């Protein structure tokens, strides 16, 4: 028949995923952008009128890469100039357009080279930080309150993130916080001041005469690491002329007596502020809930108001510990934490009591909170079918547990097990967002009766180009390894023959908590592998994964590099004996922890695989950063877990090398994982005699995403596995 | 019939060359060393005795890994913790033994991480650099006197080479000169303060958790250039009290006006020294001849005394300015310089006047000049048989230049087309050094009438175990391009069949004044592609080769990346035309320069290459040193060369890698040609969608030649070439 789904396919994206990302401004409205301009709809009726004109900015001069319309929605932030940074932060030029007067602001605007920018939560306050330092503008064209004036380059930071935290505790650039009016802006200053450099080359335009050396405050597995301080100010009470006071908030004196984090910090009320510190031993955290003293200016954080949270079988939470969801009157709150037989529910704490109540329960997981109204708690989990690949909302009433209804299970339960959620302003409106296992598919409905009321987008279009096309198909299901199922998925390739044998690539992550057999629909490398090449491209969740209880996830504790690398070879093994898989012809490839998990296959000398692909690989864990590493592996010292660390790590793997042919690939600007940790891999193969391939990126990061390395790398690595099955 | 010349006894060495190294401590005895003990032998009877047993140091404590005996034959410097630095220079820590007590000296001795160290030409004074600065030992037991102050790593150099002028100007780390009995001590200094820095990282050994950034003061072309000043020191009029008085030469003012280097020193006699300045545009040089004042104690060099040389068509020298040979009395002294015709022959000069009388001529090259006596002048030339990769020793007569003897043209014509010297002191004798076309021979012969004494080494043993492998042969031949004739070379493989198809490699260098093609013996890479695969290995001298006169040389002048590479095509054109070459299998891999051509050829478009290797190549101009770069392109100015800086890079040629398979490779710490270089080439690459294969060497230099590294990258590049013809 037609045609099949070819990599260039892939590479130039020419069958297009639609979506419909939308943006609640209220509990009954919601901004739609097009390609050209905003349109603001009625959630009720779906009727709309255009919020603002394409042409408006014809002449701005500057090419907009984004938007953000005050609460108000009286003004518009408009950022261009810019430029990224990390995984989340960049900097950029704002500035702000009056939706009242249809007005361009052109005094005290704001900076340029701003690290982060942000409305208040109401009204039309901006908080900017520029230099490090954090500046409040309680009116759009009115100059600028400063707030600290400690901000240093590369080691005070306040209101943004350094680079560990951004990467791993906040997932931001961003380090401040608005209280639920505007009143109170919150903040944490990082000092990375005796963190040390990772430095390399950054080779730039051909133009460079002479290379840079970039560095960066990186604290590596056992380092000296930065320290942190929180602070909140009153915005209403700023003059101009005095310096604004910042009230800090320190402890609890259980993390004050050695290296600890603060990771989490989550309004309660107008006034209460709740704040989650971690442990650098990552076993246990704390929360404290501090309140305004009127009287007094400053912050109390009572003891007896502070909750504890610990693991003794992990470290705590998913990635850290979650996040609490207060009652509106901010007297107690619903958050996740592993139950008793390690699977993570919704527990229902008061604010003053120690002991919780767990509201659900069973053997799948809550994976988070959506919403909460004093009527229900509206909450996404893997409880349907029994799957922990899928995804499903439900409500439970808070008046009585036993009340649980999934709102989504039933919809279309043949083209949709994997759902996200996104609800108005008071929980009145949700858009429910379907990406699996069949097309995306986008609908709107009310809350009171769970109705629906339209659809938002279909991919019908997708849809119709698809029909002419030879696509391959996705089988989920699982295997039994001694009592416990474990899930695995296959891309399998089009009129798909179980009497014959297909060659098998092995697509693999496997970092702790990490899923990658799962129900949604991706059009990927993978498609093409299987569409075109038929190749069966397979994924498997072994111990280490997450979803699924801690017995599964917790099973690597301090002994990375063990159990998850051990499944994937025994995964491997099983398909190659399901009948139709070619066990002359496995393969394995990763990206990042995958590439790490890939290489200690291949050194594994089990001779299951034949080739392999490892990019942006971790190599040993004293290369990574410390919040990640250490939360799983303790510290690299001899009174730790230094013994694992050595014993985990690739390059003692090299001579096992010898009956694979290797692939390694890295980006020389990976400002996370280190082209350090492929240039040790490569140095301990050459020591052993041993040959592979090598492919580095000249300034490209951890994601070799720029358009030409994009392609470049996924040409290079198609080419190789066709090699290594041909 | 039996085996042949495999990959594994190249890089196993399975097949070892002996040779014969001796030192002449005498007119009329040398040291020979073995792999234990220092015989002493008489050249006259060839009778010798044990200098100093092997055991002498069995418990030394340490590696010794290099004596030096003084010239008195009194003591001994030992050399161990030997830490290389770059392709001369190295620190290391220094004993010296007393050979007439038969003890070690223990006291005073010289300092650990010394830099360079030397004894007086006679005597056993002593003269070191350490930190930067220099020491003077008049007895091995006795304190130092220090001789310098300014000494500053990275930035001041007393007595030692910066980075620059070791590897461009003096190829050696060491920058002091002694006088002819030893009274006095001249030598450089070096200033890098405004010289920018190159920057790379070294990883290390896999311990190491943060990677090292190098930086050394290097300048790329047009760049800021380390400046120097000369002094000379009388070593008799030093108290251990007084800080010694270094009196400085300075000028010529035709230098000063402008950047400048100190290209050449050599003493004439006990009181007179030759030092010769080259301007940044190495279009003009300077010889001046300074005399010491008695009675003033400084040193003045009479004008009318100096010497000018320069070029119109290209650069001055092959590489630099030649060394002058000064009779007895340095009143006068010979020297090479270009002919009107542009060949390179011995010119006759009285100090004082300023014609010089050419004592040799014709269309062929004097290589050197090796001794000089009153009566005649030794000197090494290509004449013989009109060929220019082939080298003899001849002598001719002061009295009447008509009478010029070829002392090494007929000992053995068939064996011996190549020949190196190594006279005794007063040369009344000569070891003649034949390295080609056949097996290297070693002999030793007498002046006075040139008699042939006998054979000090013919690797007969060699020649017993090759009779018993299929070696490759060697074809040395020209062609002729519009009147002119270019010689090449073709290793061929065993039983050569000139009417069967081969696939050829070209070999290629063709930097200015190389030469690939020549009668030497060599067993490498190259023995093992013809004799084991089948491989015809060529390399072929066009434009800007050297040996051949200027027209042919300076034909790249300001122009690098234009002839040189357009003929490496056009020889392969004609060599696909030889009836023997497959046109189908031709492909080209070059080192440094060479790697530029190689990257040059396989991006021009030319279609004649299938594919190609180049390691550590150039990828343009501004990237590498000044003195190299500019004094072929002069400087990267609008007003000067820039255009053609900008016309002649790899990068630019990107879109033409579409048409070849290429292979991409260079290590990480090349402090010569920076891994920027090959970063910037595969930038290029991808960004125009070129696939190609890469590899890097972590932590290796420019000579990718550790022992793993080495074994590592021919295997790799082995797979890649039969890959490409097969
Ligand atoms: C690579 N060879 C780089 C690129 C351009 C200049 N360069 C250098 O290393 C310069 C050349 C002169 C000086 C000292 N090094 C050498 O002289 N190296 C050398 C390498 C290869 C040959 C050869 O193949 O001769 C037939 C000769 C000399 N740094």
């Amino acid at each position: 028949s037609r045609k099949t789904y070819t990599l260039t396919d892939y590479l130039k994206n020419t069958y297009r995923l639609k979506l419909y990302s939308l943006r609640w401004i209220s509990d009954h409205e919601y901004l739609y952008k097009q390609e050209n301009n905003i349109l603001v709809f009625n959630a009720e009726y779906g009727n709309s009128s255009v919020f603002l004109e394409n042409s408006t900015f014809d002449e701005f001069g500057h090419s907009i890469n984004d938007y953000s319309i005050s609460p108000d929605g009286q003004f518009i932030l408009l950022e261009y100039n810019y430029v990224k940074q990390w995984r989340h932060s960049y900097t950029a030029s704002y500035d702000i357009y009056d939706l009242n007067k249809r007005q361009l602001i052109t005094e005290e605007r704001i900076p340029n080279n701003t690290q982060w920018v942000t409305w208040s939560p109401v009204g039309h306050k901006l908080a900017y930080v520029w230099n490090n330092d954090i500046y409040v503008k309680i009116e759009p064209n009115l100059p600028s309150y400063r707030i600290t004036w400690t901000g240093k380059e590369d080691i005070i930071y306040n209101g943004i993130t350094d680079w560990v935290y951004e990467e791993e505790v906040f997932s931001a650039y961003s380090a401040l916080w608005w209280s639920p009016n505007g009143t109170f802006l919150a903040y944490a200053q990082f000092n990375d001041t005796e963190v040390p450099l990772i430095e390399y080359s950054f080779y730039s335009d051909e133009s460079l005469q002479y290379p840079k050396t970039v560095r960066v405050p990186y604290p590596k597995a056992g380092a000296v690491n930065p320290t942190v301080k929180f602070f909140v100010v009153n915005t209403d009470s700023l003059s101009s002329v005095t310096n604004a006071t910042s009230i800090q908030i320190t402890a609890p004196a259980s993390m004050l007596i050695g290296d600890h984090y603060l990771c989490d910090v989550t309004w309660a009320t107008q006034e209460r502020i709740s704040l989650q510190w971690l442990r650098r031993i990552q076993n246990y955290s704390v929360m404290d809930i501090c309140d305004y003293d009127e009287s007094s200016g400053r912050w109390n954080c009572l003891v007896a108001r502070q909750h504890i949270e610990m693991s003794t079988t992990g470290w705590v939470g998913r990635f850290r510990p979650s996040e609490p969801h207060f009652t509106l009157d901010g007297n107690s709150f619903y958050k996740i934490i592993s139950n008793e037989e390690g699977y993570r529910h919704i527990c229902y704490f008061q604010i003053d009591k120690k002991d919780c109540t767990f509201i659900t329960k069973g053997t799948w997981e809550v994976i988070g909170i959506e919403a909460l109204t004093s009527d229900y708690l509206y909450y996404i989990s893997n409880e349907y079918k029994g799957m922990p690949g899928g995804r499903n909302l439900y409500k439970i009433q808070l008046s009585d547990y036993t009340k649980v209804t999934c709102l989504s299970c039933e919809l279309n339960p043949e083209r949709c097990q994997y759902y996200s959620v996104s609800f108005s302003k008071e929980a009145k409106y949700y858009q429910l967002r379907c990406s699996g296992p069949g097309l995306p598919l986008y609908t709107l409905h009310s809350s009171v009766n769970d109705k629906g009321l339209r659809v938002l987008e279909d991919n019908s279009a997708l849809d119709k180009m698809l029909q002419n096309v030879q696509m391959p198909s996705k089988k989920l299901d699982f295997i039994i390894l001694n009592e416990t199922k474990f899930w695995y998925q296959m891309i399998l390739p089009p009129h798909f023959d179980k009497s014959k044998k297909y060659p098998l690539l092995l697509d693999v992550y496997a970092g702790p908590c990490s899923q990658k057999a799962d129900t949604v629909f991706r059009l990927n490398w993978a498609t093409y592998l299987a569409s075109t090449e038929n190749i069966i491209v397979a994924s498997f969740d072994g111990r280490g994964s997450g979803y699924q209880g801690d017995k599964i996830m917790h099973a690597i504790n301090r002994r990375l590099g063990t159990f998850e690398v051990e499944d994937q070879i025994e995964a491997a093994r099983q398909f190659s004996k399901m009948g139709f898989v070619d066990n002359k012809r496995i393969a394995i490839w990763g990206w990042s922890y995958g590439g790490y998990v890939t290489s200690m296959v291949l050194g594994s000398g089990s001779g299951v695989f034949k080739c392999g692909i490892a990019v942006a690989p971790v190599s040993r864990w004293e290369y990574y950063d410390s919040v990640y590493t250490e939360r799983y592996m303790g510290l690299p010292t001899p009174e730790d877990n230094l013994d694992h660390y050595r014993n985990s790590t690739v390059m003692s793997r090299a001579e096992n090398f010898k009956q694979v042919e290797y692939l390694l690939i890295h980006g020389t600007a990976d400002d996370n994982v280190h082209f350090q940790q492929s240039a040790q891999i490569s140095k301990a193969l050459v020591d052993v005699g041993v040959d592979f391939q090598a492919m580095w990126y000249t300034d490209e990061d951890h994601g070799i995403a720029s358009s030409t390395a994009h392609q470049h790398i996924y040409t290079h690595m198609s080419h190789f596995i066709k090699q290594c099955f041909s």
